[PDB]
Parts: C-alpha cells; structure tokens; sequence
C-alpha cells in the first residue's frame, strides 16, 4: 500500500514511515 520515497518523515503517502523502501507503513 505504501510505496514512495521520503526526504524527512511526513514525505510519505499517508501512514508510511521512512524506510529502506522509501516510504512504507509500519502498521
């Protein structure tokens, strides 16, 4: 569901967090 590339933390889609896959939801 979460697929992106963050530059900070809120640089994600929705409930995604900063991870090795750019942006991915922890939950």
């Amino acid at each position: 569901s979460c697929n992106n590339s963050c530059q900070s933390h809120s640089d994600c889609a929705s409930h995604c967090i900063c991870t090795f896959r750019g942006c991915g939801a922890v939950n």
